[PDB]
């Protein structure tokens, strides 16, 4: 049972400029996604701070990078706080409406798709790289949903009755043909060192057979 929805307009025009834009410099994606990771991180400690039970659904807190060439996916997990039903469709727990405007009057005024975390949309540069993006989550206070779009103004959700995943978030990249540098262990290594360095969760690169 899948659910479609339609972005937000202005959803959909962040997502056309990050995919129709000529912008080189397409690597800071890994770097909003792992800071979103943080974040989420940071959310779930915080609340176990006052209510250990918080944990009960997986006490580590880290960062895994999971490249797997064959099936061409790169996916980002993190044991965070998730994300509700509700929140997936507010936008991945974002307020997307707003950061959009700021970040299109940046673009205009002489700022880069580079500084997109700076309004809180860092999400969405995931399609910089990925054709398609999935993401999987779970939070304490509902079930296990997957969120998917290949942009062009809709996404779905459903009820996700694959690998149970205890807490957190999955975003599993579905790379563009010409993008498959960010599936190489020393590109990974290189952007993790160069953008990532003090974040304060492990991160783990996963090697492949
Ligand atoms: C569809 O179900 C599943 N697919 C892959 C991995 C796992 C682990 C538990 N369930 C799984």
């Amino acid at each position: 049972e899948v659910e479609t929805f339609a972005f937000q307009a202005e959803i959909a025009q962040l997502m056309s400029l990050i995919i129709n834009t000529f912008y080189s410099n397409k690597e800071i994606f890994l770097r909003e996604l792992i800071s979103n990771s943080s974040d989420a991180l940071d959310k779930i400690r915080y609340e176990s701070l006052t209510d250990p039970s918080k944990l009960d659904s997986g006490k580590e807190l880290h960062i895994n990078l999971i490249p797997n060439k064959q099936d061409r996916t790169l996916t980002i997990v993190d044991t965070g706080i998730g994300m509700t039903k509700a929140d997936l469709i507010n936008n991945l727990g974002t307020i997307a409406k707003s950061g959009t405007k700021a970040f299109m009057e940046a673009l205009q005024a002489g700022a880069d798709i580079s500084m997109i975390g700076q309004f809180g949309v860092g999400f969405y540069s995931a399609y910089l790289v990925a054709e398609k993006v999935t993401v999987i989550t779970k939070h304490n206070d509902d079930e296990q949903y997957a969120w998917e779009s290949s942009a062009g103004g809709s996404f779905t959700v459903r009820t996700d009755t694959g690998e149970p995943m205890g807490r957190g978030t999955k975003v599993i990249l579905h790379l563009k043909e010409d993008q498959t540098e960010y599936l190489e262990e020393r590109r990974i290594k290189e952007i993790v060192k160069k953008h990532s360095q003090f974040i304060g969760y492990p991160i783990t690169l996963f090697v492949e057979k």
